[PDB]
C-alpha cells in the first residue's frame, strides 16, 4: 500500500480525511442538486470504495488506479452502484478514457520496427502493453517510474506479453529525468497536471527534449481550464452531461480535493513545447476538450 509511509495506519488516516470532508459538507451546507444528506451519502460511497479510499488519502492517482480507472470496460466487474457512477459518467473519467485512446491511436501511427519507446512515468504501461506489435518487430520499451511499486506492477502486467523480454525498468525520478537521444519515441501522463509552477513544466519537456533522438515524438497530455476559470476555455458545454458535472464539481471540489489540478489551455502548452523545442504539434482532443492529447515532433 501507498502508506504507511505519515508512519500511521492508513485506516487511521482514511478516518481524518472523512472526517475532514463530513465538516466541509455540514459547515458549507447544501449544493444545487445535492442536499447535505445527499452530500453525506456521496462521501459514504467514495468511503466504501477502494478507489475512493485512495483518492480520498492520496488526493490523486498511482500506477494501480491509473490502470484500473483506464482500462475499466463500462458494465464490468463488481462495483457498488455509486461507485459505479463514478468509473462511467464523471466528465474528467470519460475523458481520460477517450485521452487513453488516443494515447493508443498515437504510438501506433508512429510506431516503427526497432524503435525505441519510453514511457515517463511509465506506471504498469498499459498504453504500450496494448499496442499491435505485430508488424514492427524488434521494439525496445523503456519503462521510467520513481515509484517501485508501479514498475512492480508493469512487470506483473507484462509478464505474459510477447514483449515481456523487450521491457527494461529504471527507478528515476521524472522530474530529473537526463537521458541524452535515447528514444524515438516519449509518452508521458500524469506529471504535468500536478505541476502549477509553469516553468517547472516547461523543463520537464525540455527534458523529455533531450531525451528524444532528432526526428522523434513526444505524446503527452494535459487537463484544460473550465470556462469559470478561464476566458480561455476550450470546453465544450455541449459534449458535457450537466447532472453529471455538477456530481464531479461536488465530489472533487468538496470531497476528495484532488491534486490534479494544474489546468492548462491549449495555448499555453504550446508555449511551453516550442520554448522546450517541439515543432509540428498536432493536438488529439477529447469530445468535452477536458483533456487533449498533444504529439510533439522533436527536428531531424
Ligand atoms: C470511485 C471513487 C471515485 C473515482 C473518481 C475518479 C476521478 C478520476 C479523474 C481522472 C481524470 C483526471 C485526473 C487524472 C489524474 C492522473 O492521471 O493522475
Amino acid at each position: 500500500a501507498m502508506s504507511p509511509s505519515s508512519h500511521r495506519a492508513a485506516s487511521a488516516d482514511l478516518a481524518g480525511m472523512v472526517r475532514q470532508a463530513r465538516q466541509r459538507i455540514l459547515l458549507q451546507g447544501n449544493v444545487p442538486g445535492f442536499d447535505v444528506a445527499r452530500q453525506i451519502e456521496l462521501l459514504h460511497g467514495l468511503a466504501e470504495s477502494e478507489l475512493g479510499r485512495f483518492l480520498l488519502l492520496y488526493r490523486g492517482l498511482n500506477a494501480e488506479w491509473t490502470h484500473r480507472l483506464v482500462t475499466h470496460q463500462p458494465g464490468s466487474g463488481a462495483l457498488a452502484p455509486l461507485e459505479r457512477v463514478f468509473y462511467e459518467r464523471l466528465p474528467a473519467v470519460l475523458a481520460t478514457r477517450e485521452r487513453h485512446g488516443h494515447f493508443r491511436r498515437a504510438l501506433q501511427r508512429h510506431l516503427r520496427p526497432g524503435c525505441v519507446v519510453a514511457s515517463v512515468p511509465c506506471g504498469w504501461m498499459s498504453e504500450l502493453l496494448a499496442l499491435d506489435y505485430s508488424a514492427c518487430p524488434g521494439v525496445q520499451l523503456v519503462g521510467i517510474d520513481y515509484d517501485p511499486e508501479a514498475l512492480d506492477g508493469a512487470t506483473r502486467l507484462a509478464a505474459g506479453h510477447a514483449l515481456a523480454g523487450q521491457i527494461t525498468l529504471h527507478r528515476q525520478d521524472a522530474w530529473k529525468l537526463d537521458t541524452r537521444e535515447g528514444y524515438d519515441l516519449l509518452t508521458s501522463n500524469g506529471l504535468n497536471i500536478y505541476e502549477p509552477d509553469d516553468a517547472r513544466v516547461t523543463e520537464l519537456y525540455r527534458r523529455f527534449w533531450q531525451a528524444l533522438k532528432p526526428g522523434g515524438a513526444l505524446v503527452t497530455s494535459f487537463l484544460t481550464p473550465p470556462p469559470a476559470l478561464s476566458p480561455d476555455s476550450p470546453w465544450d458545454m455541449q459534449a458535457i452531461d450537466p447532472h453529471d458535472l455538477q456530481l464531479q464539481q461536488l465530489v472533487f471540489t468538496r470531497l476528495i480535493q484532488p491534486r490534479w489540478n494544474a489546468l492548462r489551455t491549449h495555448a499555453q502548452t504550446r508555449a511551453q513545447l516550442e520554448e522546450a523545442g517541439f515543432t509540428d504539434l498536432r493536438f488529439e482532443d477529447d469530445r468535452a476538450r477536458l483533456f487533449p492529447t498533444v504529439i510533439a515532433r522533436k527536428p531531424a
